[PDB]
């Protein structure tokens, strides 16, 4: 039932943000919230080329690298052309069909566009600092500690995705599919949606942020000073897209959009809570892998972990859930400087 | 089932490009097919702000014309925008789910980007020549006359969009829901993607162009020129768009990515030149409207007819169809300094 025109002539300010009638024609001269024009407009003037950026100096770095600092960085590096990857695809695929308003359409569209380009910037390192770039992609595939820290992303937008086509092709209700009973619950849908939002918070805000820190950690070291350029470019466009998610999830939790999203927000909080305790709890699993071979002076499992319960407190708080991690200062100052 | 991550490594060369295994990462270090590599990295070296080009004299030029003059140019401009508004959204939500090699699936993405650039453009254009731009934003959703191809063309990409959820959702066979028996079928959607492209290729080939042609028109007569230059760009984007379609739709019918398609390419031929020539009809027919109070310089009922089937011959041979209209040269070689 999803349509890529609705015929029907809607005012766009009053469309809830997702489930209401599909977008029909775009316009940018006016939004129900023009915190997503203003996101969009910030992204376009953030508008950076990859190939750009002169990484002729990250091979001979690379190369001199103690060996395992060498799969310190690679493994870091793995991780986040994994996450790009999917995020350079999930927010069209999983939202697009959901949008009802204008300006949250195109501003997903332009933040899955800025992560495509966030993958470009990945491939322009890679093939600049290895011999044959298909062992490092290849591996990210099968990478069990990887994908082990990556855990419930893909499978959540999946899910979501499974449950709208659900929801377009037979509509609310209970139906019979192949001689088995199917439920289609709107409600249950926009659950579904909403934690995938958080999910994506917690992607954009924490998981991402442990890994600037892991990059930046050899910036400090004047070495790899190519990558380090591209994850700042990076850095500050991730600052807009979780920006994006804050609002969005803040707006819901309101009242002022879907009344039923507020509602949703209160009754599924400890699910919000749970999802960001399980996010942390994987990124610090991956400090066992990342050191294997040993670790850095001022890098190692200990500070990850203390950075990781510094950042995901100050994001959770971010969204008005509670803090599971106890209290504390910064324990890598440094990394201000390259954000 | 669609998912954002397929788990098994796969070799990306060998995927064909729709219906394959889904893309899991995203990495352009190597291609089936670098042609979508080529045009991604070309759509982003033409990146452009609409917002930076002057069009503070297309006010008063608009307030000079005669009635019917802004009659054909805002007609223009509202059909110009409806296309752009379906561009913008369906490439990703039609085809990101059938893509099965990662150019491909990048290039989409980006081509999708360009075309909500063209969308911004229009309001950029819209809200600086009329007092109330909400007069020209709903005349889009209803226009009766424009509001026709609206709905073949979304026609086009919602029934390959339903197609391709039960496709992903129940799989090839005979299904049944709620007492209807329900039938999959992989050769019939890949006939819909095929026909879906073919359409997409007709508007951005032909369509566009015949829309260009106006805009144009009152820039040889130095009038509206800061839509001119913004139509210029706008241009230039759509024949790396064009270029995209062609190619995908070359490559199918070859039979060198997928003999299936190219099987039934071969058996839907005659429908393919009957919805090519339905098009560049219902662009003809456009002109009763459009020059309904009369022409202008260098602009006519007859002038854009020629144009049309000039185009339309050009284009259907370039991928592999009859020419319909007699064939001749470029009824209006003017519009070659700004093409
Ligand atoms: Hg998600
Ligand atoms: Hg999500
Ligand atoms: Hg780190
Ligand atoms: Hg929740
Ligand atoms: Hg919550
Ligand atoms: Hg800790
Ligand atoms: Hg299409
Ligand atoms: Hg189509
Ligand atoms: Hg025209
Ligand atoms: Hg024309
Ligand atoms: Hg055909
Ligand atoms: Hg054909
Ligand atoms: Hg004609
Ligand atoms: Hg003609
Ligand atoms: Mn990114
Ligand atoms: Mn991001
Ligand atoms: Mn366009
Ligand atoms: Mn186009």
């Amino acid at each position: 039932a999803y349509t890529t025109f609705s015929q029907t002539k809607n005012d766009q300010l009053k469309e809830p943000m997702f489930f209401g009638q599909p977008v029909n024609v775009a316009r940018y001269d006016q939004q129900k919230y023009d915190i997503f024009e203003k996101l969009i407009e910030k992204q376009l003037s953030f508008f950076w080329r990859p190939e750009e950026v002169d990484v002729s100096r990250d091979r001979i770095d690379y190369q001199a690298l103690p060996e395992h600092e060498k799969h310190i960085f690679i493994s870091n590096l793995k991780y986040q052309t994994l996450l790009e990857s999917i995020q350079g695809r999930s927010p069209n695929v999983a939202l697009l069909p959901l949008i009802s308003i204008p300006e949250l359409e195109t501003w997903v569209e332009t933040w899955a566009f800025s992560e495509t380009i966030h993958s470009r910037s990945y491939t322009h390192i890679i093939r600049n600092i290895v011999n044959d770039p298909s062992v490092v992609f290849d591996d990210i595939v099968t990478n069990e500690q990887i994908q082990k820290r990556a855990e419930g992303i893909s499978s959540y937008y999946d899910e979501l995705i499974e449950m709208t086509s659900y929801w377009h092709l037979l509509g609310e209700g209970t139906h019979t599919v192949n001689g088995k009973t199917v439920t289609v619950s709107l409600r249950e849908l926009k659950k579904k949606l909403y934690l995938c939002l958080m999910s994506v918070n917690a992607l954009e805000a924490i998981r991402f942020y442990v890994s600037f820190a892991c990059s930046f950690a050899f910036a400090e070291r004047e070495l790899m000073e190519g990558n380090a350029k591209i994850i700042r470019l990076i850095a500050r466009d991730e600052a807009l897209h979780l920006t994006g998610t804050q609002h969005m999830l803040n707006l819901l939790r309101s009242g002022a959009d879907d009344p039923e999203m507020a509602e949703i927000a209160e009754e599924c909080k400890q699910e919000c809570y749970d999802l960001f305790v399980q996010a942390a709890q994987q990124e610090k699993d991956w400090a066992d892998y990342l050191f294997r071979d040993g670790s850095m002076i001022g890098l190692n499992k200990d500070i990850l972990c203390q950075y990781v319960e510094y950042i995901t407190n100050i994001r959770m708080q971010a969204v008005g859930l509670d803090l599971p991690f106890n209290t504390r200062s910064n324990p890598i100052p440094w990394i201000n400087t390259w954000l």
